[PDB]
């Protein structure tokens, strides 16, 4: 609105009150802020060799 016509919204009487000033919480609790996913380029390689060799010692 203007320099004045904003202010006189913040308050337009002389009589001023002090109130807390808490977070945001539109759904009870939520935390906005900025954050990224970091991935990696590494997996466990295994194998499954469960044989059966015996001790062919004769023939």
């Amino acid at each position: 609105g203007g320099s004045d016509e904003d202010a006189l919204k913040a308050a337009r009487a002389i009589k001023f009150l002090y109130q807390s000033n808490p977070p945001p919480n539109p759904e009870g609790t939520r935390q906005a802020r900025r954050n990224r996913r970091r991935r990696w380029r590494e997996r466990q390689r295994q194998i499954h060799s469960a044989s059966e060799r015996i001790a062919s010692t004769y023939l």
